[PDB]
């Protein structure tokens, strides 16, 4: 291949570049010098390592296509990405739509996705809510409970003094993260895998007896540490997949389309509702478990297919059918 | 093959029909029209999809053998299954023995399986118990504690007024679900895999600080959402396997035998006791993780073997050795 | 091969002996007669089974090399192992350094590994601590809190009466167990896999509502039941791997080297710190999940590589390059 596959040296670069190698591409990682050994020695998946944040000129010279990851908004910034001259796998317009809370809400509403109800006025609370002044977060049962806690925790003594808070329907369920891939080449959605994200200290507090917890003011945090593989109850799959289809269709109207990997981040309630908190409109690191395929890909492929490999398969096929320009922005 | 493998379109049908395809069988799914795309498009494992609850005549015409799942008792009912004219993989007599609490208890007792002690009289309580009036469930330390709580939660003011409750030894341990397969063709038990079931809201409450929990009357639910793969400590395997052997042997006496997949559903205590709450005498959906084999099957096979594939292997071999009638009822 | 691979019949023997078979070795398990069927029938990985605790003479006659596991210190004892005449895969000097709390502390300090701060004097407490009189364990905020609890729980009324306790910095994080392998043949460290150990009753208490917990004096236990596969956030890998490198380098100075499998047992904090509680300087049973390779080995191998197989690969290669004596003590 003339085209090389490149990505930032973090997040899911190991999986992405291995998938690229499996499909016959030469690979490029770019990032911190500290992590060069990870990608060239411990897991030798990068044919080139460039010790720079975003080496645009070198990437152009190497005929690179960049695969975006969660490290893109986090480490390079939306404006840098939107202005990049290196071909980008996916639609870079999606970045604003997934990052802006209001645009994301508009997207999910158009896609008919179940999300927590937002309350603009605390006096409209009729079911338990989570108040977001993940730090300082607390629950409120009703308006009366809210105002007592607004006084106790936030020092609010008058209703006109309440400012810059989020009030949201509290939705209790188990975290579930389905990983999708939409092929623009084949015009087809796939379920790639599913994971349960592993977070600290939130996933550690369950090991602490209530009695010991109550002696302290608990400071619950949601730092992402890793990922645990799961499968869903089979009868839940159709609605999870239909949700993915609706998200893609909505994006076709709103932002010029969505293709490649994405994830809907949410919880499953005891009433079997998938309620979505966030959309990640690119590869998520939960896919890293599935370098050797997943319980889902092995239902439909004769070989191991990670999301990383699936990306490289899409690029290769696009090249094979003279439509590479269709999958790049 | 003349014989085709069929199952209801839910529970573990993806795994079952993929396993059938891997072994050279043509496949049939039957169920709700809503889920047809799951089995024909997103994961194309069904050669035929019949949009009916139980299309007996069509299944007979297609020379189907039906593989039972948890969706059978749940969605078709024991009487329908017992009367079905389509050949059934396994012993359909087991359905009553696994579903009737007293027959199940008799089975497990005969099989020398550790189960929670049942208390008929609350005044006989000498160790902590769980009271089942999973809703309304509460613990009691002793008879005095029980009667106070029976008054508080159930309104029982006189001992003669207590009616229709379950009182059971409370057993604290981590949920463990070993998946077995007994080959009637080979007269051999295998351990196929092990999972930890993922349930809502019960597996979500550990993420909630005690302080926040105590502000509400908690309503703990055990809705099944999915499955997480596990392995056991190696020194625990022999007793887990011996338990499986005893279950099979007991069934040979009581109900005309048990063969094919099954699962013992329970917990492991800190004293390394496997205590069983339920038997599922057919494929369990925890096996869905292991489409590409499991940490256990890869110890003894040179290829990926799911429980679904193992079922198809048994059927094929039965056909090969002219003993298909032995594995069907 | 003339050399046969042997191990005690527990812990990770299934994985070890399967890995040995995959690499062309004949295999020996030795242990309890009760477990013979596990290794010869249910998972036929042992060519020879010797029904003895440590059959030295028979093992010498069979040209065995022994692969150590966690069952070695637990079931045979350090003195027996140090005196064994059968060739031992790894450095048997490491056993004291990993088992003696003070030697282990010295090792980890030399290796620049983050560990909980130890407090010799309770009056020096300035951050929350765990007190270890895992039974009887409690937390203390400060010296005043400690002495109140020392009186309440331990009956200590005078400061001079306090004896034989451990006081340690309390570190809240999610359990993480990276599995390493250092090849002496190749002079190279690998990350083999990562798991989250599954423990009872500690991992069951999160399913119990705070209200129900508080009615009882909780007795939290940490009995190991099994293992759950995980991957880490990719940006955390370099420091995890560097920690492994430092451990190996430190051992080269202190104890004549470390090679073969090992594990650093700890937690990841919300501030992305890996804090280590223990080192296990041999194969850990968390590797048992990865009989068919791991999300990490499949990044760098074209075939399934468990830690068990990796051990056999090292032995075979040592033989191939006439340096077997270098990997044995
Ligand atoms: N509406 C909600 N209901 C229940 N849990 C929530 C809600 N919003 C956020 N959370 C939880 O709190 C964490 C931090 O929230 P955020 O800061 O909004 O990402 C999330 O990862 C969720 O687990
Ligand atoms: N005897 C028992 N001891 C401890 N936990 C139990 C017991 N019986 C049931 N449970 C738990 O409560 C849940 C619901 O119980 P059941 O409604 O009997 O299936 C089960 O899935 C178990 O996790
Ligand atoms: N310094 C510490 N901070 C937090 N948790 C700890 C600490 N030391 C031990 N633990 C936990 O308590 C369990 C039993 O401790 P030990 O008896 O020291 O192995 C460990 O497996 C850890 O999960
Ligand atoms: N563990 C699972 O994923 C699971 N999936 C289904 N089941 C059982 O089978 C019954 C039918 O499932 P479904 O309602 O998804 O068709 C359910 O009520 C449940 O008891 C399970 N235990
Ligand atoms: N993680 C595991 O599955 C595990 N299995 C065994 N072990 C360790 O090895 C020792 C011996 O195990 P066994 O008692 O199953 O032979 C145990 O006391 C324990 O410290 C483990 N950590
Ligand atoms: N689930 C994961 O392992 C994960 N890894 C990374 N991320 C997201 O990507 C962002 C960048 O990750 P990193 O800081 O490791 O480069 C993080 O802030 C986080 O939002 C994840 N969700
Ligand atoms: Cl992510
Ligand atoms: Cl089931
Ligand atoms: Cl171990
Ligand atoms: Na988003
Ligand atoms: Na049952
Ligand atoms: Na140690």
């Amino acid at each position: 291949m003339k085209v090389r596959i490149a990505t930032y040296a973090s997040h899911s670069a190991l999986q992405i570049l291995k998938g690229a190698k499996d499909e016959g591409f030469e690979t490029i990682a770019f990032g911190s010098s500290k992590v060069k050994p990870l990608y060239t020695k411990y897991f030798p998946v990068a044919d080139y390592f460039i010790e720079e944040k975003y080496p645009e000129e070198e990437l152009l010279n190497l005929n690179a296509v960049v695969v975006p990851t969660g490290s893109f908004v986090a480490h390079l910034g939306i404006e840098l990405v939107e202005n990049m001259k290196v071909p980008y796998f996916g639609n870079k317009r999606v970045l604003r739509w997934e990052s802006d809370r209001n645009l994301e809400r508009k997207w999910l509403k158009k896609a008919g996705i179940r999300v927590p109800e937002v309350y603009e006025d605390p006096d409209d609370i009729e079911k338990p809510v989570i108040v977001k002044p993940g730090k300082g977060y607390f629950l409120a049962k009703d308006p009366e409970d809210f105002w007592r806690k607004a006084e106790k925790f936030l020092g609010i003594k008058r209703k006109e003094d309440l400012k810059n808070i989020q009030i949201q329907e509290y939705v209790l369920g188990v975290p579930v993260y389905p990983h999708y891939f939409y092929s623009k080449v084949r015009e087809e959605l796939e379920l790639m895998s599913i994971d349960r994200r592993y977070e600290s200290n939130v996933d550690a507090i369950g090991r602490i007896p209530a009695k010991d917890q109550l002696e302290f003011d608990m400071d619950i945090t949601y730092t992402v540490i890793g990922n645990i593989p799961i499968v869903l109850r089979e009868s839940l799959l159709m609605d999870v997949i239909e949700a993915g289809e609706r998200v893609v269709k909505a994006a076709e109207e709103l932002m010029g389309g969505l293709w490649g990997p994405f994830c809907l981040e949410g919880v499953f309630t005891p009433d079997l509702e998938f309620v979505v908190f966030e959309i990640s409109a690119r590869i998520v690191a939960g896919t890293n478990i599935f370098v050797n395929g997943s319980p889902y890909t092995w239902l439909r492929y004769d070989r191991p297919v990670s999301t990383g490999r699936r990306i490289a398969m899409e690029i290769r096929e696009a090249i094979e059918n003279d439509m590479l320009e269709k999958v790049l922005t």
